[PDB]
């Protein structure tokens, strides 16, 4: 099913992009290196994207400020308690920094 993601206040430099990594292989099982790009910065500093999860599972996840050229290189963590949601059709969830 395919999940709405937002990541609110990913203020970053050129080069630098939001991500979504956590705790299910199609986010990266928590690997930065195989974080999904967030793909839509039309309000931004909002990021938002859809990604595909399999439906009914529970998912925990972060925001992830990480360079786009050198994928294991970082620059900031959402802090504090995991995003968490369960996919759904229709299902949405966000983090912020």
């Amino acid at each position: 099913v395919n999940v709405n993601f937002r990541c609110d206040n990913g203020v970053t430099q050129m080069g630098d992009s939001v991500y979504a990594v956590g705790n299910v292989s199609q986010l990266g099982n928590w690997s930065p290196a195989s974080a999904v790009r967030l793909t839509d910065t039309s309000s931004y500093p909002t990021w938002k994207g859809s990604i595909a999860l399999p439906d009914g599972q529970n998912v925990e996840w972060k925001c992830l400020i990480r360079n786009e050229a050198d994928a294991t290189l970082v620059r900031q963590w959402q802090s504090g308690g995991n995003n968490q949601v369960q996919a759904a059709a229709g299902a949405s969830t966000s983090g912020s920094f």
